[PDB]
C-alpha cells in the first residue's frame, strides 16, 4: 500500500544495512559449530537435470558433514540425466520428490521440490543451495549459517554475490519498492543461496515453481519483520547468460508469487510471448503449497 | 483481477493479430494523403539533449511536411546542448515547455512533455516519434497513420520493431498479463513511435516520466476496448545497449504507472541501487497530468 513516510534516500541510509548485512564474514568453522548447541544442519541441493554442475556443489560441501553439517541431500526433481549417480558419487545423499513425500503426487518446479524437503530432512536449521551453480565456493554453508548460530532473532538469511541479474534489478526489487519497500535493502531476493530455521520454514506456504525464493522472503518479513532477515556476502559469481526468453517465463511467476502475498488480484494468465508471429506461452501458478506443519500426523514419517 | 477463463494459448491466438496487426503494411503516402478527408496530421518529436540525432529524425520526415504531415514539432525539454538549433536546421519548428503552455510551470520527464505538445499542435491526429533514434525510417509516419485513416474504429496505433528491449520483455508484458492479459497481444508497449486521435487523447491523463506510454496504452484499452488500438511493423532497429541502471530506474516508473491505472496501490518509494556500499537512488511519480481538456477555456491559446 501506499508509504509515502518512506524515501528511497533513508532506504540507503537504514540501520538494517549495518548489524544484519555482512560484506566480510570473518566466522571459522570450528566457532560454527562451537555455537551449534545441540541444534543440527540440513543442506539441500534442489536439482534437476544437472549433471554437469551437481558433483562439483556436493565436493564443496562434503568436508562439512559430520561435523558443522549433518546432513547433506540432494532433492532430485525427476531428473533423466547423471544428476543422481553423481550426487551419489560425490559423496552425498540423493532423495527423489516421491520418496521425500510418496503420498502426494509431485507437482512441477523448484518450489515443490523445496518444500518436500522439508519432509524429508531433520536439520533444526536448513540451507538450500543451487545445483547448477558453475563456481561454489566451500564456505558457502558456514557463512550462511552464521547469523543463525551467533546473532540473535534472525531466521533467513540471504547469500548475495558481488559482481545481480536482470530479472532481480528490473523485476523483483522494482515491485518489491513499490509493494515492500523496506525488502530492497535485500541485495538479491530471488538468490539461490539461503538458510532458515525450522520452525519459520514449517509454517509458511511454499510458492510454486521460481517463486519460492521470494515467495519465503516477503512470508517471512510479513511474519517476522525485516530484523529477521540477514544477509551475507558469499564473494564473487559470474551471470551466467540466461536467455531472456527463460527469463522472461521466471519473471511472470516471480510477479505472480509476489502479487499472492501482497494482496494484488493476478489474472493467473500466462505470459505469451511472439519470434507472421511465432508464438510461445508458458503456464503460471496462483497456488502455494501450504506449510508443512499442517500435514503433521498424517505422514507415515514424522516431522 | 482474477481471469480464470482466458489463457496465454488463445491469446496467441487471438482474432485481434490479424485484423489489427499489419506485419507487412502496404500503404502508400499519395493513398494515406487521399484519406485525410480533412483531418490534418501533428507529428511530435520529445527532445532532451539529443543534439547528435534529432536532425537526422528530423530529415526524416520533413519530406511529407505540407502533404501527409501538417505540423512537424520537436517539444524541446530544456536541452543545453545543441538540440534546439539543429532540429531548426533540419526544418523542424521548436517549442519549448514554458512556450507550449506558459501558465503552468514545467514538471520534469518525458510525460510531461508530451502532455504539453496537445496544447501546442493542432492536428486532428498526432504522432509521436522519439529523438534519440540513431537510424530512422522515412515510412514511420505513414505507417503509424495507417490505420487511423484507412481502417475503422482505431484510435491508437503502436508501431513495433522485428530485432523487444529488457524491460519490455521482463516488466512491461508480465505485468500486462497479470493486470491487463488481454494487451500481451501488444509486441512493444512501451515503444515511443505512435499515434493517436485528439479526442482520444485530450481526454485522458498523462503519465509523469518514462510511464507514458503504457498509461497511454492501458487508458485507451480501459477506455475503448482492444479494437481502438492497432500495431504495425516498422522494420529492423538495433537494441540500442542502455545500461541496467537506467532501466531499473525506468522499470520503477513502469510499474507505478501500470499500478496507478490498474487499482494496485504503489508505495511511492523510490527504488535504492547499490553499488561498504555505494547506494543510488531514483524517484518515481505517482500523480498525472490531467486530461489536457479540463484546461480548455482556462488557456490563452484555444484548444
Ligand atoms: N522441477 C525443478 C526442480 C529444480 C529446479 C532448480 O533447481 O532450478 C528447477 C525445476
Ligand atoms: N524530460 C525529458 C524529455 C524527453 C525525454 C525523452 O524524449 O526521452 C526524456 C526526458
Ligand atoms: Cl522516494
Ligand atoms: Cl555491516
Ligand atoms: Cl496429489
Ligand atoms: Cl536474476
Ligand atoms: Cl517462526
Ligand atoms: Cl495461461
Ligand atoms: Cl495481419
Ligand atoms: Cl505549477
Ligand atoms: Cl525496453
Ligand atoms: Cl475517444
Amino acid at each position: 500500500t501506499l508509504v509515502p513516510d518512506l524515501t528511497a534516500t533513508d532506504l540507503a541510509r537504514h540501520r538494517w544495512l549495518t548489524d544484519n548485512s555482512w560484506t566480510r564474514p570473518t566466522w571459522t568453522v570450528a566457532e560454527l559449530e562451537a555455537a551449534k548447541a545441540g541444534r543440527t544442519i540440513s543442506v539441500v541441493l534442489p536439482a534437476l537435470n544437472e549433471e554437469e554442475t551437481v558433483g562439483g556443489v556436493v565436493e564443496t560441501i562434503r568436508p562439512l558433514l559430520g561435523g558443522l553439517v549433518d546432513e547433506l541431500i540432494v532433492l532430485d526433481s525427476g531428473s533423466t540425466d547423471d544428476t543422481e549417480i553423481r550426487a551419489m558419487a560425490a559423496g552425498a545423499r540423493v532423495i527423489s520428490r516421491e520418496v521425500a513425500l510418496p503420498e502426494v503426487a509431485p507437482q512441477p518446479g523448484k518450489g515443490e521440490v523445496l518444500w518436500r524437503s522439508l519432509a524429508a530432512t531433520t536439520g533444526d536449521i536448513i540451507v538450500f543451495i543451487d545445483s547448477d551453480l558453475i563456481d561454489p565456493d566451500p564456505m558457502f554453508v558456514p557463512k550462511l549459517v552464521g547469523p543463525l548460530l551467533l546473532s540473535e532473532g534472525v531466521h533467513l538469511v540471504k547469500g548475495f554475490y558481488r559482481r545481480g541479474g536482470r530479472v532481480t534489478e528490473l523485476v523483483a526489487r522494482p515491485l518489491l519498492a513499490a509493494l515492500r519497500p523496506e525488502l530492497t535493502c535485500v541485495l538479491q531476493p530471488l538468490g539461490g543461496e539461503y538458510a532458515g530455521t525450522r520452525e519459520l520454514l514449517m509454517s509458511v506456504p511454499f510458492a510454486p515453481g521460481y517463486g519460492v525464493e521470494i515467495g519465503l522472503l516477503v512470508d517471512t518479513y510479513d511474519r517476522l519483520g525485516l530484523d529477521a532477515i540477514a544477509q551475507v556476502n558469499l564473494g564473487v559469481r559470474a551471470h551466467r547468460n540466461r536467455p531472456l526468453t527463460d527469463l522472461a517465463a521466471m519473471s511472470r511467476q516471480v510477479i505472480a508469487t509476489l502479487f499472492s502475498r501482497c494482496g494484488v488480484p493476478d489474472s493467473g494468465v500466462g505470459l505469451t510471448q511472439f519470434f507472421g508471429f511465432s508464438p510461445r506461452t508458458s503456464e503460471v501458478s496462483l497456488v502455494d503449497r501450504p506449510p508443512m506443519n499442517t500435514l503433521r500426523g498424517k505422514l507415515a514419517a514424522a516431522l
